[PDB]
């Protein structure tokens, strides 16, 4: 795949960013997990984790994968980097994502993810706690 260049509007939870991307605004949903929604557990750790990433990146790249790059909310279908730092494979290997919502065309890094949620896993780390 290729990188591509996006600016932060805002942070809004753990799997979804609000940024600027081909000079547009535009909600991101990182490819290929879940994090709690803000009311649930581990939810605000999740939130502010991400949060962090973004805010302190001096650069936020985008990497669309080779399915489809828009959901039907209208939402952005990333990977998101930060400092050349997948946001994706970080939450998880934190055990503050779960891998899901894996789709044909969108799954070039599943296993990569998986691998960071066995990690998460028996380090028994937040989620898996
Ligand atoms: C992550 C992802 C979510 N979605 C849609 C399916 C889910 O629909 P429903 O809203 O109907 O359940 C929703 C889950 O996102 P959230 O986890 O942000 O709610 O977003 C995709 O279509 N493709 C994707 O790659
Ligand atoms: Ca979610």
């Amino acid at each position: 795949l290729h990188k591509e260049p996006a600016t932060l509007i805002k942070a809004i939870d753990g799997d979804t960013v609000k940024l600027m991307y081909k000079g547009q605004p535009m909600t991101f949903r990182l490819l290929l997990v879940d994090t709690p929604e803000f009311n649930e557990k581990y939810g605000p750790e999740a939130s502010a984790f991400t949060k962090k990433m973004v805010e302190n990146a001096k650069k936020i790249e985008v990497e669309f994968d080779k399915g489809q790059r828009t959901d039907k909310y209208g939402r952005g279908l990333a990977e998101i980097y930060a400092d050349g730092k997948m946001v994706n494979e970080a939450l998880v290997r934190q055990g503050l994502a779960k891998v899901a919502y894996v789709y044909k065309g969108n799954n070039t890094h599943e296993q990569l993810l998986r691998k960071a949620e066995a990690q998460a896993k028996k380090e028994k780390l937040n989620i898996w706690s």
